[PDB]
DNA sequence: CCC
């Protein structure tokens, strides 16, 4: 069972320039009616420990002690990608509404919303 | 220059539809997120997908935009240009990315 | 330049 703003550790792939790729935690943004749905995949931000050169408005500080996250993260909403669910095992924890908020207003500026 | 709303065609070969909003297209920002189009007809009958007829684009086939189906790529990979999308086309894909987002 |  997969729910949005749960995050999760993925592999994102080979490297290939500055697509996302290797192991790191994302965050989950698809919607728990497709989460539910017979779709395969999930689509999820990534997490990186901090933004250094990759400074992005909308971007969400996110507190160690908030999402159980060994140390405090960034969301990077303009990292986006698509993850099968079955490859979604690795449960780190979640981040809570007010900051999701957050996130979901850097979203919709990326995504002009 | 890439903006939003048009349709490339993408090392994943694929057609993809940018996404991405055009301050953070003209920025440094070296990376675009685009949702991946596809010619199987059975995925226009997905939630928020969006139908193209073959001449509303400027594609060969019948495709769908797939707004499940969303991908973060070099802009420098976003070479081969085929059109855009139509406004109102277009619309009907943010209606569905809002969904599938709970934006 | 899907099946």
């Amino acid at each position: 069972v997969i729910s949005r703003a749960e995050i999760y550790w993925a592999d994102l792939g080979p490297p290939s320039g500055s697509q996302p790729a290797k192991r790191r935690p994302v965050l989950v943004i698809q919607s728990d009616p497709y989460n539910a749905s017979r779709l395969a995949t999930v689509i999820a931000a990534v997490i990186t420990s901090n933004d250094a050169l990759a400074a992005m408005p909308g971007n969400v500080d996110l507190p160690a002690t908030t999402t159980r996250l060994p140390r405090d993260s960034v969301v990077n909403v303009t990292a986006i990608v698509t993850l099968n669910k079955t490859d979604l095992t690795d449960r780190v924890g979640e981040v809570p509404a007010s900051l999701m908020h957050e996130v979901d207003r850097g979203l919709r500026r990326v995504l002009d919303l």
